[PDB]
């Protein structure tokens, strides 16, 4: 993918936020943001140039569902790519971000090769 791409980084905890910045940056990508919670991710998102979400799924005033739906339905950022991010694969939170269109799941706690595929899977999937 290129090195250029433009993550948004959305956990209501920084230490979560900085594990993601760090591997990303392992993985040759510095163009990072963070965002708090959905509504601060949404309020970047819609200020342009985000080409890839990754999420958590428990988050105070809009959660990742919330946010990974909201994505989804707006006209014009309803393709952006969404990895979210689960504490456990309890199947109801598995099944519901397939649903809401989710482009990725990962459960933390995750080891860099894990989010390394996850990524990779996604990019090739799409033609990144
Ligand atoms: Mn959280
Ligand atoms: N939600």
């Amino acid at each position: 993918a290129d090195k250029e791409l433009k993550f948004l980084v959305v956990d209501d905890f920084s230490t979560m936020r900085r594990i993601v910045r760090n591997l990303l940056k392992e993985l040759g990508f510095n163009n990072v943001e963070e965002a708090e919670d959905g509504v601060d991710a949404l309020n970047k998102l819609q200020a342009g140039g985000y080409g890839f979400v990754i999420s958590d799924w428990n988050m105070p005033n809009m959660d990742g569902l919330e946010l990974l739906k909201t994505i989804r339905a707006d006209g014009a950022m309803s393709a952006l790519p969404v990895l979210m991010v689960t504490a456990e694969a309890k199947k109801e939170n598995i099944i519901a971000a397939a649903q809401a269109g989710a482009s990725g799941y990962v459960v933390k706690p995750f080891t860099p090769a894990t989010l390394e595929e996850k990524l990779n899977k996604i990019f090739e999937k799409l033609g990144m």
